[PDB]
């Protein structure tokens, strides 16, 4: 890529390295990840391509995709930062809940959006979720875990967290649903409230005792199938199901009622987006513009 000037390093994500240039044609500053090989299904080629149509204001454009020279190079919507790092700045006095509102909105309206499309994220985390000066949040790398599939460990060898990965994953299903990107969504906004990871599991399972040390080991009762799943096992330990009152606090009802949908263990119960859109937590729901430092 000749046609892009290297402004600065941005990061490292999933599959490859991530740098802000600027298009030395139009002027336009991006987020360029390269993503370095012999085999690679063209289906990820064509897959990918079809996300530069999934436009949405709350969706991260995606506007190129070239495979070249023994690499793919994603051209993205540049935004300010992410989430995390925003979470982690907020860490002393918290993100004001009426700006936490907001996101959860504008995000659940992202994936309304893709789900409607027939497109999961599968991936989401603090890390893919950007946000600007002007108080909207964008989801990031949404489709890119069907065309590749999600690793144990990133290009760089780093540890792919756990933390949001939904239960029926942990279980061993082998077809995932619209479900698992709302239990993503669901542990990111649990996190958001109480500054502190919701499952922060670093095993697989870990991850999923830590689950059922919370919401309670499922069972056929408020799952059913579950004993069937290809992980399950019937040694797994029985614990009791914990009120989100000591879960979340210090969130209101309409919050805790939402969160709690969004966390059933039944993905086929669990809350949609579209649903969770006319919430009545989502009554007063603004506009805050955040703090910003730089
Ligand atoms: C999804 C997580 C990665 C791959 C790093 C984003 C892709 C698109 C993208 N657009 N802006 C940024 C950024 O970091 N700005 N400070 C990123 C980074």
């Amino acid at each position: 890529m000749e046609n892009f000037q290297k402004v600065e390093k941005i990061g490292e994500g999933t599959y490859g390295v991530v740098y802000k240039a600027r298009n030395k044609l139009t002027g336009e500053v991006v987020a360029l990840k390269k993503i370095r090989t012999e085999g690679v299904p063209s289906t990820a080629i064509r897959e990918i391509s079809l996300l530069k149509e999934l436009n949405h204001p709350n969706i991260v454009k995606l506007l190129d995709v070239i495979h070249t020279e023994n690499k793919l190079y994603l051209v993205f919507e540049f935004l300010h930062q992410d989430l995390k790092k925003f979470m982690d700045a907020s860490a002393l006095t918290g993100i004001p809940l009426p700006l936490i509102k907001s996101y959860l909105f504008q995000l659940l309206q992202g994936l309304a959006f893709c789900h409607s499309h027939r497109v999961l994220h599968r991936d989401l985390k603090p890390q893919n979720l950007l946000i600007n000066t002007e108080g909207a949040i964008k989801l990031a790398d949404f489709g890119l875990a069907r065309a590749f599939g999600v690793p144990v460990r990133t290009y760089t060898h780093e540890v792919v967290t756990l933390w949001y990965r939904a239960p029926e994953i942990l279980l061993g299903c082998k077809y995932y649903s619209t479900a698992v990107d709302i239990w993503s969504l669901g542990c990111i906004f649990a996190e958001m409230v109480t500054r502190r990871a919701l499952f922060p599991g670093d095993s697989e399972i870990d991850q999923l005792f830590r689950i059922f040390r919370t919401l309670g080991t499922p069972d056929e009762v408020v799952w059913p199938g579950v004993t069937s799943m290809p992980d399950y096992k019937p040694s797994f330990p029985k614990w009791a199901r914990q009120d989100f009152s000591k879960v979340v606090p210090p969130l209101d009802e309409d919050g805790r009622s939402l969160l709690s949908q969004m966390l059933h263990y039944d993905p086929n119960k669990r809350i949609s987006a579209k649903a969770a859109l006319a919430h009545p937590f989502f009554q007063d729901v603004t506009k805050p513009v955040p703090h910003l430092r730089l």
